[PDB]
RNA sequence: UAAU
RNA sequence: UAAU
């Protein structure tokens, strides 16, 4: 009865609504311990504010990616992990980025956030902390300046 | 942060301007406002302790009586305490069969039911760390690895 | 093996 | 410096 009545809605909610509209499909989309055994791979995810307000004009998001993408991509492999810059200011032009922001997709939603790098780590518990506290200390020398 | 700045006024002027006969729409609205006007971002050069807590099951379905409990505290506790220091944790024994009696073990999260809910989940091990970003990250794998050996 |  |  109540998923119906969600599809009506989202159907004739108006496209303007575009918040409205992403906890309508969000809810009509939803239709543990560590066993140290047998030590399945775990996700770990950490986010890592970028200091823009105490450095508003230092470059981080050119120093972390590098030429081509090659500086993020080789801290990645060297740390095993996955690190996304998402958030506020995340993309090179602010006003593409604005309207991206403003379609209300769920794939552009962490516009709405503080500039951030998400680090996610899939490995064995003890590795994979291991792996996340790694790559914690090596993006240290990416955004503090100096 | 940005979205005190731009999505919270956005969720309002939605809320402000929705036809409420779209009681649900509304309500995820207004739920949603909720949430964002009532812990996850490391600030790196502040640096600061950081809470991390894991817990970690202590597989008595496998291996049905192995003594576990008594062999993660040994005498007075002392094996515990020692691994506690060696890893730089707290280390706390909960679920059911932690305590060394089953008669009362049972009737301390009937009635009363304040700190004792842990008495209603798997028998496990809670480890929790203090420490800036990278050190409690680093702590908890050492623990993890370390722990393994009371475990099997 | 019974700790905080 | 613009990756995913």
């Amino acid at each position: 009865k109540y998923l119906p009545e969600l599809m009506a809605e989202k159907d004739s909610l108006d496209p303007s609504f575009t918040h409205a509209l992403r906890l309508v499909n969000q809810e009509i989309e939803k239709f543990k311990y560590i066993d140290v055994v047998i030590n399945k791979n775990m996700k770990l995810g950490q986010k890592v504010l970028i200091p823009v307000k105490q450095f508003p004009k230092f470059n981080f998001v050119g120093k972390l990616l590098g030429p081509r993408g090659n500086s993020l991509k080789r801290l990645q492999e060297e740390t095993l992990t996955k690190m996304s810059i998402l958030g506020k200011g995340s993309m090179r032009d602010k006003a593409k980025e604005e309207e991206l922001r403003k379609s209300g997709e769920a794939k552009y939603f962490h516009l709405n956030d503080d500039l951030h790098v998400l680090i996610e780590v899939f490995a064995p518990p003890a590795e994979a902390y291991a792996r996340m506290g790694h790559a914690l200390e090596e993006i240290k020398k990416f955004l503090i300046p100096d």
